[PDB]
């Protein structure tokens, strides 16, 4: 498909791994760091200045500053799942709403069959299908995050003409509880 052909001549595959130190104590990071699970109480981690203490996230372990880039995540049959890019100085301790103006570009699926795009206010998406596998495209010069269908191709959301300065970090925010993971696709 053009999909699959063209997205490694356009952007550069990211190589994303999980970074425990930044993971929310409810979440688990798997031994290859690829994937993430919840569990169903918080776990004993120190309280160190990279983790989020409130929101359910874990970030990447690397950042970006410039170029085209693009991950893929199986996220399956998960019945709830956000994904996208956070400012590397999003506030990680204590509440605040995950929406652009607070640094926080995601989208993804809450009870099973609504998908929304985490803005302010929220928009709810139209989708034919249900995403098995969504590829995250960043073009960092242009201030584009789009998302895609990594099956069949078909578009998702675009995030359009954001003014990037700080680092960008991939996020990944889970939940619930429920027996199927989130999991980032290796380059």
């Amino acid at each position: 498909s053009a999909y699959n052909e063209w997205k490694k001549a356009l952007f550069k595959p990211a190589d994303v791994i999980l970074d425990p130190k930044t993971a929310n104590p409810i979440l688990l990071v798997s031994e290859d760091q690829r994937s993430v699970q919840r569990a169903k109480e918080p776990q004993d981690l120190p309280d160190n200045p990279e983790r989020f203490n409130w929101h359910y996230c874990v970030l990447g372990c690397e950042s970006f500053i410039s170029g085209r880039h693009y991950w893929e995540v199986e996220v399956g049959d998960r019945k709830e799942w956000h994904i996208g890019v956070c400012s590397k100085n999003v506030q990680r301790k204590g509440w605040v709403k995950m929406t652009p103006e607070n640094g926080f570009w995601t989208m993804g699926l809450t009870d099973g069959n609504k998908y929304r795009t985490l803005t302010e206010p929220r928009t709810n998406l139209k989708l034919p299908k249900p995403p098995k596998k969504v590829g995250v495209f960043l073009d960092y010069e242009t201030g584009d995050i789009s998302f895609y269908n990594a099956v069949d191709g078909s578009h998702i959301h675009t995030f359009l003409d954001v003014s990037f300065s700080e680092a960008l970090y991939p996020v990944f925010r889970i939940l619930t509880l429920e027996p199927t993971a989130l999991t980032i696709c290796p380059a």
